[PDB]
């Protein structure tokens, strides 16, 4: 049971949980590979073993209820080849997928989660309708809330429902007569597919991508997005006048549509989860990163900051107006926001927590702690511990 | 062998090397432990010692040749009658500097062959031991232009009690608990401290005295001895347009000189071996003076500036230190005293990266002991990916011998 130290306080926990870890991560005794990014009836194992989670949780092991619904799995699956989830099944492995993920350092509020059931789902027009009430359920006028629509489980000999974009806001990201690209640089590909699928490109640096949505079997089909649906937020610094002349935007609802949902032993391909931003994923990565929109330079231009000498910090200083920018922005704007410090002394507060119930956490180390200002954030001083819990949130190949 | 991706560029490297690590680290396939901070007969000093020559062979370009079965029968035949064998002093001065590039968490790696070594093997009590450490700061020091050295006292060996320095580092500033229950000086060095005056030390009661030594000679108690008030170069703190920041009264010392780590080559040890190169700022601006468990000065220096303290949003944490920083890289720089900022440092170890993997096929690396704990996407060692493991010879701990 490993021994899990916090250097700040000097407390010592022991990570009991750690013991149920099944997909076998990426490490071995000869080297770790903790910095890397992506590192028929046995379907009846993973869904025994999910059920026993589900009744023991509302305190329910052992008894007739308990019983009772281990054997109509048993039948549907000997008759079927699968089964389906009981509607507060399919809730309960929801919320622990989100309560497994390790790299997410928001999961303080794994308990509060909407699960929108789309299992009935049958066709692309019906998707982006389905995706269109979340959306304008999650968005909620900025006041944003956590959500979940999930599609059909995926079954052999019959195609797939996917989300062909990452996510469902997404910026354009075009070429030029000289290669390089106005927009953002992650979404090049997406963009290259929408525009071939029919779409007329737009010339600006924030065009919200269309939607390429696949049913089963039959290709994708291009579902341009209300653009009142849409919320962005204009960047404006709160004393740097000219920030706001910069053209800065970001929109509200971080929705993560390209992962496949793992519960019971079922697979669904398609299940956009979304929630709110932490800053720093905007302000520091989104639109500081070198391949990415890679802005750092200009805003320490109009700060009159030296770019000729590393040792200025000049980088870190226009690096941290970003950030307040994005912070005074969404809060002016009232849409829902936290801060990298705010952010991380809840995720501590969730391991206290965790270690009470389940007698630890899998936490992604790298991941956890914020990419700037690190070591003033309490979980760099956080020993963690990586490791596989189901349910879970899996990546999956491009659908091409 | 494991692909390995840099995310700002779209570089892809396989990392070969790692297939030969040497001994083993805390992960397995259930679970990574990468973030734990402590992750932990003569046919085997045999096999050992014989890695360690067909590495030194190589590095010379005489793999294969008659010297090179020599040394091996050699040391055989000397493990044979005397347990043990005596590194040749070349051997010793690529072992060193083997250890250096092998060790997962140095960031300024870019300098390995660079190293001047003293070879202290000779070295026959704790007064002596002394005069090779003040020789050794005396020379590392250069008035300021600072010069990457190690000092390597005698091999443990059966029959005697090691060598050792007690002293985590050779210049550390005294932490004495205090009237309520705090610390005044450094936290992370009230046990050091307790034991210095435990051992006769009269008591300092600044922010920022020096420690004594304890040095441990064979079979005998520690030694107290004082180092050279005119020996220790300090660095005075100031902000460059903070005039209000040198009334903080904060200094800094000039050497990193590491001293309880244990120095590994093929197969012999030894426990005293102390090193050292020049600062990165962060490791003074963030950790040591920020972390709250050490001068934790960020809440005063963000009062001192006039920031709203009240709320996290503002980002008053990330500002007062980014400037503390800033006074760190200039006071450094007004001193004459040699210091690489963060980016200055990963940009140089990237070029690392590269001139290790044309020469052995990778390289081994602890990215969270790499990324510096301010701005760390933005330096270049974030978005790359690495492979941990340990390679011999190395820079390992070793427990307090109190
Ligand atoms: C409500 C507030 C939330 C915040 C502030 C938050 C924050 C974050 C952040 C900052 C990351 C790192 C992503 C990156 O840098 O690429 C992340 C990752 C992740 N989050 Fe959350 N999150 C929240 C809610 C949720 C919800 C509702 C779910 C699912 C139902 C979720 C599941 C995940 C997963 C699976 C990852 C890993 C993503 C990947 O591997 O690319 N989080 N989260
Ligand atoms: C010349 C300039 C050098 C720079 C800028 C540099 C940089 C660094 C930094 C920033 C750390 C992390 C320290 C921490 O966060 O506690 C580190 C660790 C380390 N360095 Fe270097 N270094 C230099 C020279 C050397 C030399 C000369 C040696 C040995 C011969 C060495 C061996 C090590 C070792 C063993 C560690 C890990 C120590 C530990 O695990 O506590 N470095 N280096
Ligand atoms: C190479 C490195 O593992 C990679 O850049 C990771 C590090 N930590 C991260 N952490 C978060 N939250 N998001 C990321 O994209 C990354 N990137
Ligand atoms: C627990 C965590 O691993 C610990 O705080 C580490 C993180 N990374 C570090 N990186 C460096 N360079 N030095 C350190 O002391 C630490 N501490
Ligand atoms: C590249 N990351 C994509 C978006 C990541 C994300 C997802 C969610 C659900 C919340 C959040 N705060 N952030
Ligand atoms: C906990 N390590 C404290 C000193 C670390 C260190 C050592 C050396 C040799 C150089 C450096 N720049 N930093
Ligand atoms: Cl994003
Ligand atoms: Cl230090
Ligand atoms: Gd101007
Ligand atoms: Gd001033
Ligand atoms: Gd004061
Ligand atoms: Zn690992």
């Amino acid at each position: 049971f490993p021994r899990v130290k916090n250097w700040e306080v000097g407390s010592i926990t022991y990570d009991t949980l750690s013991a149920q870890a099944q997909q076998d991560g990426p490490c071995t005794p000869r080297r770790c590979l903790g910095s890397l990014v992506f590192p028929p009836e046995q379907l009846l194992s993973q869904a025994r073993d999910f059920i026993n989670q589900y009744y023991s949780s509302i305190k329910r092991s052992g008894s007739q209820a308990h019983e009772q619904r281990l054997q109509e799995v048993e039948a549907e699956v000997a008759a079927t080849g699968t089964y389906q989830l009981r509607e507060s099944e399919l809730v309960f492995g929801a919320k622990q997928a989100w309560r497994n993920a390790p790299r997410c350092v928001g999961r303080i509020q794994w308990g509060k989660l909407q699960v929108f059931d789309a299992r009935d789902c049958r066709s692309a027009q019906e998707m982006f309708t389905y995706i269109c009430n979340h959306i304008k359920y999650a968005t909620n006028r900025g006041n944003l809330r956590s959500a979940i629509t999930v599609f059909p489980q995926r079954c052999p000999g019959r195609g797939d429902f996917r989300i062909w974009n990452s996510q469902l806001v997404r910026y354009a990201g075009y070429r030029q007569q000289d290669g390089s690209v106005r927009g953002d640089p992650a979404n090049v590909e997406i963009t290259e597919l929408c525009i071939q699928h029919g779409w007329t490109p737009g010339n600006g640096r924030f065009d919200v991508l269309p939607l390429l949505l696949q049913a089963p079997d039959e290709p994708p089909e291009l579902f341009l997005l209300p653009p009142e649906l849409v919320l962005e937020v204009p960047l404006e610094h709160p004393t740097l006048e000219w920030f706001a002349a910069l053209g800065l935007r970001w929109y509200a609802l971080p929705a993560v549509s390209n992962m496949l949902l793992e519960i019971g032993g079922l697979e669904f391909p398609a299940a956009p989860f979304s929630g709110w931003y932490m800053s720093t994923e905007i302000g520091t990565r989104n639109l500081c990163d070198p391949h990415r929109y890679n802005i750092l330079e200009d805003v320490a231009v109009c700060m009159d900051l030296d770019t000729r000498t590393t040792s200025s910090l000049w980088k870190d200083k226009a690096a941290v107006e970003i950030n307040v920018a994005v912070l005074h922005s969404y809060q002016l704007a009232k849409v829902t926001i936290v801060d990298h410090h705010a952010a991380t002394a809840s995720f501590m507060k969730h391991l206290e927590n965790e270690q009470k119930a389940r007698g630890g956490c899998p936490a992604d180390w790298a991941w956890i702690v914020p990419p700037i200002s690190g070591s003033l954030t309490p979980v760099f001083h956080q020993e963690m511990v990586n490791y596989f819990l189901s349910p879970a949130f899996r990546y999956q190949p491009d659908p091409w």
